[PDB]
């Protein structure tokens, strides 16, 4: 079963379970797409017959993509991008990793279109229209959530975030991002990008939700994001884990 | 060329030009209905073509389907790296996102190391939706520069195929059937006699505004389309036609 080293973090983060690769990827890069194996490996033994795999950005779920392969039990996989804009680069876009997974899976996929420099007048119109609401349904609907975690402050830095959220975010001592939320060291939001989709409070009618994180640098932000309950799997590096555990 | 020589696409190639009053005729081997790696082989053509006519500045514009898809896949660099922008020809057609214009424009932008600008004006708005939409200066800019296009690259479908792979209105399925369409080409559907008798509503590219645009490249393959590509043809359109034996040695027979 778990190592001790597994066994303690469930323990110490309240996880549904944690699953350690070898390695820091802060040092060591290619260990982001052990990461990515292991949370594809998860992935598979979770799903049902027919699943709804809402999905974040970042580099991280991108190296989930990357190791994605066809499901050899063929269950039926629909992914969508858990929330709309998050000021992410494209690479990094929640909608750039979907379709990426997607095609990886060999499943369908659907996007959520919401520019992006657009007024609000134009916002809520396409907000309001069929095809994007559709999407939102079916977001809401997710039967799975994979996502990254990363350091508040590197988050922030690496969007396009407006001078007077970082003011906010830096004044409410942030310190640890996920999925468009900014919490402290309490795991207690700070701060919260506006964007459609799914809401922190929907994660918990998510069956099966998969945080993928790791590297040292990440241990403070790992450890703070878990202080609050999200029966969550991790999958995870010896980086991250040891320096949180202090092992 | 000594390969398209031996294999007899030389003289098919001049047989379809001439049979469909082409800008110019590109025949690849097999048939695209039957053997996968074809299509791929459209693409590849279809990208030598579009490089073989580059400007200096080239705005291009470019449909969704599997077919451009394929043409994207097989796209690489300019060698001469000639400025290249590339923009959907019309905005939602109600294609499934992988078929959609953006997609496909996004994916072939990225292959060619150029730039992109995507084109969202959903079908679905309402009256009102659709006046706020259509004054943003994102999307205005975007008109724009579809207005301005230097090449089009398009695929073209059979009717019923089309009509059923988007979600088609009953009350459009109707007409279009009532019509007797046999052929697609972005988002206007034809007869017979390559005559237009239904229209998809989207902004963009207009049928009447690719007599504007010097360079326009169809690619569309296998013998299930012979009927709709004769049918698309019917009509002047100052095209060149990159396709398969499949649909070709079909429509000659
Ligand atoms: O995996 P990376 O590149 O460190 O990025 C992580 C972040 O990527 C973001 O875009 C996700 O929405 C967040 O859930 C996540 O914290
Ligand atoms: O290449 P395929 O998959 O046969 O699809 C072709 C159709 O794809 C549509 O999206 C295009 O707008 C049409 O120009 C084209 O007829």
């Amino acid at each position: 079963g778990l190592t001790l080293l597994e066994k303690t973090l469930k323990e110490r983060l309240n996880l549904k379970d944690a699953i350690i690769v070898s390695g820091d990827s802060d040092q060591s890069p290619w260990v982001k797409k052990e990461m990515g194996r292991a949370a594809v490996a998860c992935m598979k033994k979770r799903f049902s017959g027919k699943n709804i795999v809402a999905v974040t950005g970042g580099t991280t779920i991108e190296a989930v993509a990357e190791m994605m392969t066809p499901d050899s039990k063929n269950r039926e996989l629909l992914f969508v991008p858990a929330r709309g804009g998050l000021g992410e680069d494209v690479k990094n876009q929640a909608n750039t990793i979907c379709a990426h997974m997607a095609e990886k899976a060999s499943g369908t996929y659907r996007l959520l279109f919401v520019p992006g420099q657009l007024s609000q007048g134009a916002y809520s119109s396409i907000i309001e229209e069929p095809s994007v609401k559709e999407v939102l349904n079916t977001i809401k609907s997710a039967s799975m959530l994979v996502h990254g975690i990363g350091e508040a402050k590197t988050m922030a830095q690496r969007r396009n975030t407006p001078l007077e959220d970082l003011k906010k975010i830096d004044d409410n001592d942030a310190v640890t991002e996920a999925f468009g939320y900014y919490f402290n060291a309490d795991g207690e939001v700070v701060h919260k990008v506006h964007s459609v989709g799914m809401q922190l409070d929907d994660i918990d009618a998510i069956p099966d939700i998969i945080a993928v994180a790791g590297g040292s640098s990440k241990a403070e932000a790992i450890e703070a994001y878990f202080k609050k309950p999200r029966n969550t799997v991790l999958v995870t590096d010896e980086g991250a884990a040891k320096k949180l555990l202090r092992d």
